C-alpha cells in the first residue's frame, strides 16, 4: 500500500505532465496521495495563472464576513457577521491596517503559535465564496474555470443526466481568517490555487481516520452534536493541533504559498488559517473514485448548512432515501 503513514505528498509536475488534469490526479492517487486527505502541487516553472494581478482592486466583496470566535483558545466556534460591501482595494487596505495586519514573527511556526494563542481574541474579516475566476481564459493547464463538471462526471459514470453547474469561487483572506473543520459538500474533492499574497496553513485528518475526528468533535461540542448529526457541515468548529494531539487524532499540517495548488480528497477533514492578505480560488470536482463517497456522505438535516442548487441533484440521485428529509432541511 502506497503512503501507509498518510503523509501529505508534494508533487512537481513537468509542463508535459501538467497537460492532462484527470490523468495527474489518477497518478497522485497511484502514489497514495489521497491517504493524507490533502496534497500540494507545485506548478511547472513555465506555467502562469495569468499575466499580472494589477487590475483586481475593483472586484467587489458584496458580503464580507467578520469571524467572531467563542470558547477557549484550543476549542472554539466561530460565527459570521455580515458586513457592508467593499472592493478588493478597500479590503486589502483594511487587511494591511494596524488593527488587522500580520504581527511580527520569526517563521511560520512562530506565527502558528500566535494564531492559536491569540485567534479567539480577534475578529478578522473574510471575503468568502465569491463566484468568479482569476485564471486567464488563455491559460490551458489547470485552469479552475475550465475543469470538467461534476454533473458530466456523474453522467459518464452512472448514465444519468442532471441539472446543475459547477463554477469556481474566490476567497480574499487576511491574518487570522479561518476555515473551520470540514469535508467538502457530498465529500467531493476540492482544488485550491493561491493566486497571490501571504500564505495559508492547512491541517488535515486522513480519510481513513475521519470518524475519529467526528467522535472527538461530538465530545468537544456536545450541544452542537445533539442539534445535528452532521454539525461539522456548518463549518463553525475549530480544534487546535495541541488538542488533536492530546486526544490522539492523527493529522498533518502544511503551509501553502502563493503560486501553489492544494487538492483535498474525498472525506479528508481539513481546517486552517491565512497568514495575511491573500486571494485564493477553489472549486469542487469529482473522479470515478468519488462516487462511492458521494453515496455515503453525511448530510446536515437540521437546516443550518443550507447548500447549493447543484447539491440537490447529487442527493436526489446518489442518496434517494435521504432525499425527502434532506430537502426538508433545505426548504
Ligand atoms: O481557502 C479556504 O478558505 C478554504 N478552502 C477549502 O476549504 C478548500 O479549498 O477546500
Ligand atoms: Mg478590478
Ligand atoms: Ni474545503
Ligand atoms: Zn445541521
Amino acid at each position: 500500500a502506497q503512503n501507509p503513514n498518510c503523509n501529505i505528498m508534494i508533487f512537481h509536475p513537468t509542463k508535459e505532465e501538467f497537460n492532462d488534469f484527470d490523468k495527474y490526479i489518477a497518478y497522485m492517487e497511484s502514489q497514495g496521495a489521497h491517504r493524507a486527505g490533502l496534497a500540494k502541487i507545485i506548478p511547472p516553472k513555465e506555467w502562469k495563472a495569468r499575466e499580472t494581478y494589477d487590475n483586481i482592486s475593483e472586484i467587489l466583496i458584496a458580503t464580507p464576513l467578520q469571524q467572531v470566535a467563542s470558547g477557549r483558545a484550543g476549542v472554539f466556534t466561530q460565527y459570521h457577521k455580515k458586513k457592508k460591501a467593499m472592493t478588493v482595494g478597500e479590503y486589502r487596505h483594511l487587511a494591511n491596517s494596524k488593527k488587522y495586519q500580520t504581527p511580527p514573527h520569526q517563521n511560520f511556526e512562530d506565527l502558528e503559535r500566535k494564531y492559536w494563542k491569540n485567534r479567539i481574541y480577534n475578529s478578522p474579516i473574510y471575503g468568502a465564496d465569491i463566484s468568479g475566476s482569476l485564471f486567464d481564459e488563455n491559460t490551458k493547464q489547470w485552469n479552475l474555470g475550465h475543469l470538467g463538471t461534476i454533473q458530466d462526471l456523474l453522467e459518464k459514470e452512472c448514465g444519468v443526466v442532471i441539472e446543475g453547474v459547477n463554477t469556481p469561487y474566490l476567497y480574499f483572506g487576511m491574518w487570522k481568517t479561518t476555515f473551520a473543520w470540514h469535508t467538502e459538500d457530498m465529500d467531493l474533492y476540492s482544488i485550491n490555487y493561491l493566486h497571490l499574497g501571504e500564505p495559508k496553513t492547512w491541517y488535515v485528518v486522513p480519510p481513513e481516520h475521519g470518524q475519529r475526528l467526528e467522535r472527538l468533535a461530538r465530545e468537544l461540542f456536545p450541544g452542537s452534536s445533539r442539534g445535528c448529526g452532521a454539525f461539522l457541515r456548518h463549518k463553525v468548529a475549530l480544534i487546535s493541533p495541541t488538542v488533536l494531539k492530546e486526544n490522539g487524532i492523527p493529522f498533518n499540517r502544511i503551509t501553502q504559498e502563493a503560486g501553489e495548488f492544494m487538492v483535498t480528497f474525498p472525506y479528508g477533514y481539513h481546517a486552517g488559517f491565512n497568514h495575511g492578505f491573500n486571494c485564493a480560488e477553489a472549486i469542487n470536482f469529482a473522479t470515478p473514485r468519488w462516487i462511492d463517497y458521494g453515496k455515503m456522505a453525511s448530510q446536515c438535516s437540521c437546516g443550518e448548512a443550507r447548500v447549493t442548487f447543484s447539491m440537490d441533484a447529487f442527493v436526489r440521485i446518489l442518496q434517494p432515501e435521504r432525499y425527502d428529509l434532506w430537502k426538508r432541511g433545505q426548504d
